[PDB]
């Protein structure tokens, strides 16, 4: 029992990470066959990142202009023999396959989606943590100059499914970074100008996930036969920065295992909105929104 | 920017998980060098963990009893050629040094500190977290059937510091294993019988390690003239739940980067521990004591 901010191992994607460096600016890639994807803004000289002209940029470099390194694990310095832009990304393709490319696919998360990254610095990794996608497409990450090309990947049984590359900081502790579409979350723009950000909101689906989460640790006394519809939950959380509640299978288990109905919850979501008034649910005086029902099932009843 | 909870890169780890198998018993095992680390209750059957008796357990054994393998990255079968209990561990030899081996250590760790988790599931790594030992000498970890054997450890440099081997589950996430000299924390013993523990307390140290990472973070409503010295803060911290506080080098460096005094910061949590009435300090309405001193420097400044 017990529940936790949980990351995936690491090592697979360790065993992926490069430095990439373009003149004097240098981040990380991800190195997957003959492929290290990094930021296009490895390209972008300090002076002139406030208005970039990526593709001008780009028709100006070579092949040469691209330096790939892997510092851990089996060393190599990779020949650069074609590349690409895609959207936010640069594609450059090497010399040499990764013999550690693992099992991917590339997707595109959803706010309330949790995922894993691996923050590097100079092509090595030094942390990992878990995030969730924000309602208004930002991550609250923990990342300093040199992050760039850090990755966040889900796993499903031994496929990672790679879903992020970091691009940039927003605001304090607020991040955003590019699918491997090139299509960066929130359409933010890797030029250095202001860019306003719309407002967070509570991840009503991962609350509930949470709530059900403490009822299988013991806590439930904020359980009451009330019940609130998702029809009338959702009106109400438009009204006080909450997400509208979309049910799954994943959150229709927990309410089997526990049988206590989604509604009661959504009821109770209303009541401790504006405080538990000095109650606590899993040594929490709010309501906690980065548990999803998929990682609830898995950490409390190993279930996939 | 950013705090989160962060753990260490997973992979040098990963390379030197083991399962261990002890007749109908199996769980997981550290293999660095020569030696497999495991707890010693893999050798108890499931009918006797109410009342083992471990010396008249390892008498019964033959090396032969035990079969290690390595299941992820590079496979094998590791002979086991001599068997020996130390505390609560067992010490396993084996005919094949583990070409992975990192350079490590093996310390104990104190109430406050905290240490990057890899959770395993028959020699299997399946995620990462990281905890603070709690001042009654738990962890409040995510742990399921078959996770004994998982370790902890922090990193100095390329040296990994191995800090426990998970044992046990005492209440709701509630858990406790050994450090590498075989003993429990907190003293609690491998047999299946309740044992009370004591109170948990808020790590003052680590509250205000916090405090400093929300003024870094722009968040100062907290901060006032009013000061409360180490020897007073330390009375009241006995008869309120809190841990004494020591000072460190590593707060010093807060104090002086923020400039805001660590007994400004006691004033404060006296006036927060009952509730910050309706505030909010990087997005809790409770004090939070998982951030170290020196996780804050590292994420926030990038100082070590
Ligand atoms: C990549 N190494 C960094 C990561 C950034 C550094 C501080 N904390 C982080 O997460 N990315 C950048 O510096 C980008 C690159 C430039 C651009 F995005 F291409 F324009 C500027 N970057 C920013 O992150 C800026 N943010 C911003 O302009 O938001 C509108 C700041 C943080 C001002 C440099
Ligand atoms: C190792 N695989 C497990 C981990 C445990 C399982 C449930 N969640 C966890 O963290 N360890 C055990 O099952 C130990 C082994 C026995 C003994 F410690 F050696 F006696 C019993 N174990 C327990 O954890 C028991 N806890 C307990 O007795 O506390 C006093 C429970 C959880 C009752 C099996």
């Amino acid at each position: 029992s017990g529940l936790v901010k949980m990351s995936h191992p690491s090592g697979d994607v360790e065993a992926c990470m490069v430095q990439v460096t373009c003149g004097s600016m240098t981040l990380n890639g991800l190195w997957l066959d003959n492929t290290v994807w990094c930021p296009r803004h490895v390209m972008c000289p300090a002076d002139q990142l406030s208005d970039p002209n990526y593709d001008a940029l780009l028709i100006s470099m070579t092949n040469h202009s691209f330096s790939v390194q892997k510092h851990i694990g089996a060393p190599a310095n990779l020949r650069v023999v074609g590349h690409a832009m895609q959207g936010t990304l640069l594609k450059l393709t090497v010399d040499v396959a990764n013999p550690s490319t693992p099992a991917y696919t590339f997707t595109t998360v959803k706010p309330g989606a949790a995922f894993s990254v691996l923050a590097c610095y100079n092509g090595r990794p030094t942390g990992t943590f878990t995030v969730v996608m924000r309602p208004n497409y930002t991550i609250k990450g923990s990342f300093l100059c040199g992050s760039c090309g850090s990755v966040g990947y889900t796993k499903e049984g031994s496929v990672i499914n790679f879903c992020y590359m970091h691009q940039m900081e927003l605001a304090n502790g607020t991040h955003t970074g590019s699918a491997f579409d090139g299509t960066m979350y929130g359409a933010f723009m890797d030029k250095q100008v202001h860019q306003v950000q719309l407002t967070d909101k509570y991840c009503s689906v991962n609350v509930v996930a949470w709530l059900y989460a403490a009822i299988l640790n013991g806590c439930a006394w904020f359980v009451k036969p009330n019940r609130t519809s998702v029809v009338s939950f959702n009106e109400w959380a438009l009204a006080n920065q909450f997400t509208e509640f979309v049910g799954t299978q994943s959150v229709d288990m927990l309410a089997v295992k526990t049988g206590v109905a989604i509604e009661q919850l959504l009821y109770a979501i209303q009541q401790l909105y504006t405080g538990f008034q000095g109650k606590q649910i899993l040594g929490s005086t709010m309501l906690e929104d980065e548990f999803t029902p998929e990682d609830v099932n898995m950490q409390i009843m190993g279930v996939v």
